[PDB]
């Protein structure tokens, strides 16, 4: 596998998050897909609450914010000693680990920084502070080069022509290019990316309000489809593969992933079209045996009652589960940032594990 | 095979479109499901802005409200002479005709009574108008009974327990009480009816604005999902059938509904549910052989880039088919009027046809 495009052949966007001049820059995803803007922050505290306002999203961007917002405080940190510098640096730790207590890039980042602190405690201030920042920068690169080899190697096994997806994969989901987004750039730029079906997505519409936003931007050809009419296009031929991502993969390849993606699982495999997730290693969760291991999480009944700031429904009982999860028999293969895994998905990914 | 229930203790709405002291009543289905608002209709040309409008929708809920509008010219016509009323009478069934030249009932409803006012053309004046009224009464009254009739018939058939639904084929969808309407509605007084789950049917959301407004309104135990969580609702077991309306069924049993219809297809047969569609034989057009003789009709690009009106989407191509096909091998029967036709049904449906 040979990277043959850089990040700025396949997106004309900037970094979903960015850490440039002691400052944070994120693209404001509550604004779109109205108006697209790039909000500069400059203290820990807007940082942290543009966590908790969802100004950024998807699980890597979030966890590089959070990671950036210690770069900032070392940068920015006006202690005169280790020990005041230290102590700021735990404050600010706290506060952006209570922004979302659940979202786990987030924790995962935060963790690495203030372990490698503890582990260099001794060192002096101006080596720590360097160290902070290196890191910072580091979880941000990993994530745009995991995007950038899923890319790749999903280019590779998926055919020329007209590809569908589901909810929101793409550059802003993550730090740069995307994991549905990253293989759609290089079958673009490859030539080889005739049609890109988007799902709107409800109840959150992400394949609407955000896919299709920066799918365009870009320049690739796609048609946006209410989630009723997956099937049928799939029915009338006009749907060669199916790409979705995945929030979580388990051990025998069963997957979580936005809800409706199981009825797409189905569909796809009614008609034999190719079906794939796409996701970076670190989101193969392989404690966990199969998918009724993986817990339903249910969101609030006004995603379903309301559409945009519309309410169009009146007060009655909703069920409104945010992901639901997808027998791995329904899948041709998994891409990862480490290449595709093909059945039996139990062997190979216990494979992939070791040698990787 | 007995009729227990009249419409009175099926429902507590009043017909979708009445005509009573000169003026046509019509529940003013833009406004659902915020506003319950019956509006009266005086002039044919009130009758016909509230069909070309949407303030009525509903094949044989737009046929009624045509029929009524001839009614209403009949007893509002000033014209002295015999062939002055049947010259504003051409004039009124012209206005009528071209509100939609292409939804069908509204056709046979205003030929119908035309035909029986060239039938009777020779007769007093005082008897053209009491027939003109009172057949008025007879194409919608058909429509109500042949509902009691498939709500007893579908009730017959489905099991006790969990419904799924898709789009609106309530109250009003028609005259009175619906076709997948009536049979849910006897369910709920049998008590067999421990819950039903609605597709809210994006784009046009019938489902939540109409469908979830109704059965809710009749104290139906009802649960609102997006169209993505039906595949799941399935697969974790809480469906226990399915039953849709149909469009238009051909001579084989294909039909055509409202999209999504073809996907609630297809997952009921992974998960073994028992799927049924509900019409009257009016529905059923025995000229055409199969589905493929059905033509696809696309609708506005704003039904998918706008929800309720609130834009979601930012200026993107979109595929906005109204209606899928689905294949005959997918339903477990039809409920008609008249029974339900099992397999095969291209044998059983001429036999339907044969024997009334």
């Amino acid at each position: 596998m040979e990277i043959r495009y850089t990040p700025k052949e396949l997106t004309k966007l900037p970094r979903t998050v960015e850490y440039k001049n002691k400052s944070v820059y994120m693209i404001n995803q509550r604004l779109l897909p109205k108006e697209f803007k790039v909000e500069k922050f400059s203290k820990v505290e807007e940082v942290a609450e543009a966590i908790k306002n969802m100004t950024v999203r998807g699980a890597p961007a979030i966890g590089a914010a959070a990671g950036f917002g210690l770069a900032l405080y070392a940068e920015t940190s006006k202690a005169k000693t280790k020990e005041e510098f230290l102590d700021g640096f735990e404050k600010a730790y706290e506060i952006l680990k209570n922004t979302r207590p659940t979202a786990v890039n987030l924790f995962w980042a935060l963790n690495r920084i203030k372990k490698l602190v503890e582990e260099h405690s001794e060192d002096p201030l101006d080596e720590i502070k360097r160290l902070i920042v290196q890191e910072a920068y580091k979880i941000a690169d990993e994530d745009v080069e995991a995007n950038l080899r899923m890319g790749h190697y999903g280019a590779e096994v998926l055919p020329e022509g007209n590809i569908l997806t589901h909810c929101n994969a793409g550059s802003l989901a993550t730090v740069h290019l995307g994991t549905v987004g990253s293989v759609v750039r290089v079958m673009h730029k490859d030539g080889s990316l005739k049609l890109l079906w988007l799902d709107e997505t409800r109840p959150v519409l992400q394949g609407a309000r955000l896919s299709a936003w920066e799918y365009s931007y870009d320049g690739l050809n796609v048609k946006l489809i209410a989630d009723n009419a997956a099937a049928f296009v799939m029915q009338q031929g006009f749907v060669d593969a199916i790409i979705v991502g995945a929030d979580r993969i388990v051990a025998n390849g069963d997957f979580a992933n936005k809800i409706g993606t199981y009825m797409l699982a189905v569909l796809a495999r009614e008609h034999g079209i190719p079906f794939f997730a796409v996701a970076p290693l670190s989101s193969i969760d392989m404690e966990l045996k199969s998918g009724k291991d993986i817990p339903i999480e249910e969101r609030s009944p006004e995603e379903v009652l309301t559409c945009g700031g519309c309410r169009i429904a009146p007060d009655v009982p909703v069920y409104n589960p945010a992901f639901d999860v997808t027998p791995h028999k329904y899948l041709t293969g998994i891409i990862t940032d480490r290449g595709v895994v093909w059945p039996p998905f139990k062997r190979n990914l216990k494979k992939l594990f070791e040698v990787n």
